[PDB]
C-alpha cells in the first residue's frame, strides 16, 4: 500500500477524535489513503514523498462538539489544509499546528473555533496564505506574523478580534497583496507604516477604526478593492491619489469630508462605488463611470452637487 503508515495512523486519529462521523466513513483501514478514495485527502505525487500533503475537512456535521485534534500534527508533510463549514467545531487553534511546518495554505473557517489567532503562525515560514474567517476568534492581531516572507494574503474577516491593527502590519513583503479584517471590532487608527504596502485589496469595514485611511491611497498604488464602509473614518478625500487599477471603492457609512477627487473620472475599471453618508462637499466630478452610478451611491452626505444629484449653484 503506498500510504505511508504514520500518514495513515494520524488520519484514523483524527477521525476518532471527531467522533467518528458518518462523513468520514470512507477512511478505511483496507483501502490506501494515497488512492483518492478517502475523502478530502491526497499524497505528494509532484514530490515523490508520496506523503499526504492535501486535507480537506469541510461540513462534517459532527454529532457533538469537538476541538480540532491535536493529531492533526502528525500529518508533517501538509502543505494544504482546509477545515471548514464545520458547525460543532470548538476550542482554540492549538499550538500542535506549529508542527506543519511546510504549510503554504491554511484555512480555519466558518466554524466555532475560538480564541486568539496564534502568535506561533510566523515561524511556519512556508506561509502563502492564511484564511481564519467566520468564526468565533476574539483577542488582537497578532503582531509577528508581518515577518512572514511568502504571505500574499490574510482573510480574517467576521470574528470579534479587538484593539488597534498592529503598526507591524505596515511590515509586510513586497509579495503581501490582500488584507481583509472586516466584521470584526478594531479600533483605533490605521497605522501611517501602512504606506508601505501595496495593497491589491484591502476589505477593514464594519470595525470601529477611526481616522486617517490616506495611507491606503496612492496613484503609485497597485490596488483593485478599498472597502472601509462602516468606521469612524475622517480625513479629506479631496486630496487622495488614485490606482488606476481600481474597480471598486466603497467608503460609505463612515465622517470623510472635502471634495470627490477629480482624478476618478481617469479610472477606467471603477465599477462599484459608495461613498453615501459621510461629510462631503462640491461638486461631483464629472467623467469617467461617475454619472454610471445610482444617486444611492452619493446622497446623505453634506453638500454634493451635480449629476447624478441636483444641479450646484
Amino acid at each position: 500500500e503506498l500510504c505511508n503508515p504514520q500518514d495513515k495512523q494520524a488520519l484514523l486519529q483524527i477521525k476518532k477524535d471527531l467522533g467518528n462521523p458518518t462523513t468520514l466513513s470512507s477512511w478505511l483501514p483496507t483501502t490506501d489513503c494515497c488512492n483518492r478514495t478517502w475523502l478530502g485527502v491526497l499524497c505528494d505525487t509532484d514530490t515523490q514523498t508520496y506523503r499526504v500533503n492535501n486535507l480537506d475537512l469541510s461540513g462534517l456535521n459532527l454529532p457533538k462538539p469537538y476541538p480540532i485534534p491535536s493529531s492533526l500534527a502528525n500529518l508533517p508533510y501538509l502543505n494544504f489544509l482546509y477545515i471548514g463549514g464545520i458547525n460543532n467545531l470548538v476550542g482554540p487553534i492549538p499550538p500542535a499546528i506549529a508542527k506543519l511546518t511546510q504549510l503554504h495554505y491554511l484555512y480555519i473557517t466558518h466554524t466555532n473555533v475560538s480564541g486568539a489567532i496564534p502568535d506561533f503562525l510566523s515561524q511556519i515560514k512556508t506561509l502563502v496564505t492564511l484564511d481564519f474567517s467566520y468564526n468565533a476568534l476574539s483577542g488582537t492581531l497578532p503582531p509577528s506574523i508581518s515577518s512572514l516572507p511568502n504571505l500574499v494574503g490574510i482573510t480574517f474577516d467576521g470574528n470579534r478580534i479587538s484593539g488597534a491593527i498592529p503598526d507591524s502590519y505596515g511590515s509586510f513583503s513586497k509579495l503581501f497583496t490582500s488584507m481583509t479584517i472586516s466584521r470584526n471590532r478594531l479600533t483605533g487608527k490605521i497605522p501611517p507604516t501602512f504606506a508601505n504596502l501595496n495593497l491589491a485589496f484591502v476589505d477593514l469595514s464594519r470595525n470601529m477604526l477611526e481616522g486617517d485611511a490616506s495611507v491606503l491611497f496612492g496613484s503609485d498604488k497597485n490596488t483593485q478593492k478599498i472597502h472601509l464602509a462602516k468606521n469612524s473614518l475622517a480625513f479629506d478625500l479631496g486630496k487622495v491619489g488614485l490606482s488606476k487599477n481600481l474597480n471598486g471603492l466603497d467608503l460609505r457609512n463612515n465622517r470623510i469630508y472635502g471634495t470627490l477627487p477629480q482624478g476618478l473620472t481617469q479610472l477606467k475599471f471603477l465599477h462599484s462605488l459608495n461613498v453615501s453618508f459621510n461629510n462631503l462637499c462640491g461638486e461631483i466630478p464629472q467623467g469617467g463611470n461617475l454619472q454610471r452610478f445610482d444617486v444611492s451611491a452619493y446622497a446623505n452626505n453634506k453638500c454634493l452637487c451635480g449629476s447624478p444629484l441636483p444641479a450646484c449653484t
